[PDB]
């Protein structure tokens, strides 16, 4: 038995197959049983709220015009070169900016046919996901990126879409990524869009990230804690040497705006406050009243001996003081952070 | 009755149905119903002058050449396989820079045909709209955003565009935009283009967003105030101490010239003046004219005890008068932005 | 008369019209006469030496072929699906760096037949211009944008370009570009391309733009004028503290020369020198030589009293004759340049 | 003999071939013979993750039915104008983020058919790969690229991808790149991808590249060298004058704070440490405890003389103890790098 | 005569003609005449190492199947329509990474065909070539730009590549680049591809550009020289006055920091020295062995007067002696990459 013409009595002009009319046209809706496999995972811009994602995307659904029985192949593994001629369903992503094909040297697309009709097509997609973030809890953020596939002409009486009892999403084997950590468990929800034209199916993947925080304590809390150390220097420096005093209490805030401002770099514009903001506001609070507390003692010194050693008390007190009233305020920060975001796992 | 053939007998060589004339060729206008449903928003760059958008673009119409009575159904959902092959609408945006159609598993459109003859045609579409921004009154600014539908080919005489008295502009639940806040409300105006061509017909959208004024709060207000008092804390020094005034006069506009610079990364260059610069500016003089205010003193303090007491008036009153003529400044400030930007709220 | 069968008749195998040949092919060239409407206008950017433009082409010509008198209509709005089967002109901008058409729902042409046979042609189209751009003069600058129309298949004898006595170039209302203005009026100079291959048909205009100045005056003008007044606060510090003065001299410079190399972010690496680095190396030459000042003074004022107050000679002369010989400066450089751009208008 | 109906006897309706169908359906696996010549290798963004790659595609089979004995020529170079009617390999890159062909005359594409029915096809592919990258030991790191030629549509007992004995990866002479070295040998492993879809032919090639250290060393190593020499230059000045001392420390923490946060502008954001954070760290700790021990030596020596010999020991002995402490460091750093470095050379 | 059948009787069916076989099929290999015309050339980017370009490329070649005699016209103009339909030879680009044709209104192409059976074929062409650039004398260098026309399907023996005794490569006139500067003569080799498939013919012009140093020496060496005679003011500046020179020390150090790291902007990372790190290394160790000096002279003032002339002296000395061995300086600066760049003009 000849190959080639198969093709054309299972579906054509001489069978009467047509690619514009879904299998069961007057009867149950189609039920297309989707599954992903992600290649590769990455490219997560914070400030275009988006990440880019390469999937193997596989459908499987029952065709009954498409049995056959003459080859005794249970399976049809097939080119597509006949995918643009048989019905395929028009799954489409709601969250996606911008995909495309892949075509680096023929068409990426897989295609089988078994026995009893049921239809195997699987396809390699490249995704630009839009995921709406919430920069709350900035350096420690646990983060959920979303993934529709909905129909798009289709309605809840023609189309159903399903996942497996069997790992709809799986993941490439070493992928790991640089600035997050993808959970091994994953949430599978039964959106349902509710247009004016009516009713469609959907169906919803979420990816569960944690960002690293290793990153942000290398460049702006530790640097941020050298610097409110550094100006707690300042209080056993000779209290009459003025421009010593002065240059280690303006040094600091000069290179403290220029941190707070640049902690930033990334993120994008949000009306609401971070957790990095926070730390960087008590820290510049911190050395602005560090350099205050001189502007009081400096005063404090002219006043014509009680006044010189009331100007001495103050500097043995912060002395004391302002190192205790940082722990504090770090224990107040590395507490009620390290329990709240540990609240809100989903 | 088979699927495939009543396309054919409907429309085609046979019906004599012709894709390149319009429904009423020589009688009364083609009125054109749409409507859309912006299932994105974002992307807006000031330095472009243009903002992105992906929409669900749905038309309405009558064809008396596709009615149909011979199926019971009374919608016809149809695959887009024969869009090519009917008459639509030439609509396109007049302000779009860039637009692309949606294929990322098959073609993102929609068909219907109902008994009367009138077509549903949906279609998704993603655009780069150009937008003419307004950019004074920079941090409390209320945009206009503009999108315009409108015919091509076709005059006055052929098509005609409206929109429903339900809803023409639907928007996505949950749609919330990082650094404006969209109106509940929009408006409709009706555009005409009157080209050397003709006229044309024309659908015009209005989109209010107000930007969030947080992040500027916590850039370029809270830390030039703090500079500010900052240079404040030169009167409290001794008179006497030279190295540490002018430490602190010119530590301040060394700082304050690079947040001035640093204040207008993002807008793009443009003549007139905004509120930041005058914000920044009124800081910039209190801050040079506390420097004078140290160059005047120092001048005075050697004339050779009467200038002696006399250079210290000059600390005395500036430590009660420099804040209470800045806090006029912000009362001048914080309530004409607050009555002007209320005023003109379309 | 049905509609479908005139376009058949008009044009194609049974009328022998081929889209191949132009009209009159071995008789006079044939005449286009074009015309533009910049719908819009910006992206001009200086590095690359381009900018960016959106425009209505309409091209107008005769065929004695097309040519009809069964249909009573005067004219014939026909959609552009033989747009692609009829002849046109091989029209390209030779400055053009990259082009595009448009397609957001249909394709943007528009085709009209009249009963004499002439032919109008409107096409949309985005171009990025390449535009040779001279940044002397950088603050304040006339700038010249190009735009050539040129045929590049068919010669003299063939094709010829012309513009109508009536608007040859349109600009839609209310178009403002951010940083320029553009001119009421044009200029239609009849460029000749002449290679090797032959001679060639071509038309150009003119477009006179002027930078706005403001923006600049706000950021590298008024603050380096802050700081040379800085300076000037040297002379009335007291001679004898060594460590204020020179802090008011190295300050200065050291805010100076990140100004003057932050002046040319913008503008590509060009050898010749421009205004804004004339003005920055004057004021910058005037700030050093205040340090110099200060420098010749200390050692003045240490020979061991004829040499005391000597020392204070210069700083009483100096207080009086750097803003005299600043002001002078500025005559000799807001006058030679409002002479000289005001000459060259074109 | 005429050349055009050759190809029709040995392809085509007459003979019966079909490019559906692979050369042995029912017998043993097509054997596929692949070879690479990389033409240009660049565009190493770290960032992104990825690397870009120009490559002369070569595959090698054999066709039983199309063996020819009719033309005397041994070989048969046929333009690519029948390659999308013959059967090909579905070979596509598995770490691939875009690819696309080159169209810059004709189509980029060879094709050879021998006597015995074997086929050479050549083709020219522009990659655009990903790389999971290690970042640890930053500025002397040996990378290994990764690329991956797997079959998306036939399993093992259709396909079986191969190298030759000879050559399987050529690099064009001349070819050196920017920033790294590409090693001669490599390495060419067997992968095998195990899908739910069943068993798939892969083979993977290794590129070993290594860093250039010497921009390093220029930009982040010697100015931070010359930092630390010159924070121990406060040892030799005066340990009465405060202001300069303490300019000495504040200044140099002032610049390596941002040298810190600088040296890190092209590596994507890691949770791990890097080497050059080790040595910035160290650094950074060098010269604030420099700072430190000034702090202790001016509350030291106000304690009212053994208090003032004691001051001058800690400077005596810390000129010749700080050299000291961080020569070892360079050593402790320097050779513990030239180890590991070396060791894992695959 | 008609103008339509001509090309069905010169080319088609009729007349045999293929376009897959080359003209002379088992004869003399086909010569090929390619000459180009630089439209527009910029963008030339170090960091991407590549060059962009937007050329007319002509080709001209024998075809003895393609003489005709009927037509009495020498030439004959012909439209790209049959372009697709004639042998052309498939060359192609070795060195680029990136191109595309032009349509901005038809296809940017021209045929001619002349009696003796010559063809003349233009194409318009957008190339962004790659160049291996050689960065070493950074300021003061001759690169040298690359373009390769090679065959990608035919051996020696059928297609040879060749310019014209006339003008092979064409330049526009006023074409002016910003930063470079287009030498009149070039250089034609005869490149000879030998790949393991056979040998190849291949074309190659030298393009010599050379860059305009003004705007380094406005950037990044007469700022760097103002700091290094501000670092000679310390030696005018009192001995005894230790923040004042230590001020100019530290704060000449600081700024030159950051010029050294930010006159490598634009600079890809190389592993070699370049002759502006030569200069900017040389000025650093200048100045801080300013800084040195003081740190020397602060040293010798206390040792307790032979101690005090003695300190004096050495400010003395270096008063007139850092300009002297500065100067030697700039003539072993100036001289030797006057000498040197002008040595290997090719
Ligand atoms: C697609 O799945 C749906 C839901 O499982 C099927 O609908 C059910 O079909 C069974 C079998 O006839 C009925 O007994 C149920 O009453 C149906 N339920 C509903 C809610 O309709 C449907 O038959 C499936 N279609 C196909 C083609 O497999
Ligand atoms: C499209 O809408 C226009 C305006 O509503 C219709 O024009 C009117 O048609 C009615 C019915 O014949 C007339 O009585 C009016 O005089 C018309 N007004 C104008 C201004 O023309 C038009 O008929 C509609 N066309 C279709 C096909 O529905
Ligand atoms: C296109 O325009 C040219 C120039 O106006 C026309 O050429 C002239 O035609 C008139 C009418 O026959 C002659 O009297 C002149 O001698 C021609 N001048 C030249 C320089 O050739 C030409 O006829 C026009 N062609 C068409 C088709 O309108
Ligand atoms: C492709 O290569 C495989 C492996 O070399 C070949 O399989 C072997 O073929 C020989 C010859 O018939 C047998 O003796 C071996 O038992 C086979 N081994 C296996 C593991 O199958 C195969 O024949 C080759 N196919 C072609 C078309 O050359
Ligand atoms: C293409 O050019 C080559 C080289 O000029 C030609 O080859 C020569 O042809 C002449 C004329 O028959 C012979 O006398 C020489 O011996 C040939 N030399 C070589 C090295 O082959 C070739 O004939 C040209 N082909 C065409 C079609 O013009």
């Amino acid at each position: 038995m000849s190959p080639s013409d198969f093709l054309d009595k299972l579906m054509g002009r001489t069978s009467g197959y047509d690619a514009r009319i879904r299998p069961n046209f007057k009867g149950p809706p189609v039920n297309v049983t989707c599954n992903i496999f992600i290649n590769s995972f990455g490219s997560i811009a914070e400030t275009t709220m988006d990440y880019r994602v390469n999937i193997f995307l596989r459908q499987k659904w029952n065709d009954p015009r498409l049995a056959y029985s003459e080859y005794p192949d249970d399976s049809l593994d097939l080119d597509p070169s006949m995918l643009d001629s048989i019905w395929k369903p028009d799954l489409f992503f709601a969250n996606e900016k911008g995909a495309n094909f892949h075509e680096v040297t023929t068409d990426n697309k897989l295609l089988r046919i078994f026995k009893n009709g049921n239809v195997l097509y699987s396809i390699r997609l490249t995704l630009t996901l839009s995921c709406p973030m919430d920069l709350k809890n900035f350096p420690m953020d646990v983060q959920t990126c979303i993934m529709q596939l909905e129909s798009f002409g289709y309605t809840m009486n023609d189309l159903i879409f399903e996942w497996q009892d069997e790992a709809p999403v799986q993941v490439a084997e070493g992928l790991t990524l640089p600035q997050f950590l993808l959970k091994e468990e994953k949430d599978l929800r039964y959106c349902t869009k509710h247009y004016n034209t009516g009713k469609f199916t959907c169906i919803e993947v979420r990816f569960h990230l944690e960002r690293q925080m290793g990153y942000y304590l290398i460049q702006m809390y530790i640097p941020s804690l050298l610097i409110v150390i550094l100006s707690w220097v300042s209080f056993w420096i000779n209290m009459d040497a003025a421009p010593a005093r002065v240059a280690l209490g303006i040094t600091t805030v000069l290179t403290m705006t220029t941190q707070s401002s640049g902690s930033r770099a990334s993120l994008p514009k949000v009306s609401y406050v971070k957790a990095i903001d926070i730390w960087m506001a008590v820290c510049l609070l911190f050395v602005f009243s560090a350099l205050l507390e001189y502007a009081a003692v400096n005063f404090v010194s002219r006043q014509h001996k009680v006044f010189i050693d009331r100007a001495k008390k103050i500097d043995t007190i912060s002395r004391a003081c302002f190192p205790l009233a940082f722990l504090i305020f770090n224990i107040f920060y590395w507490v009620i952070y390290k329990i709240l975001r540990h609240e809100d796992i989903h």
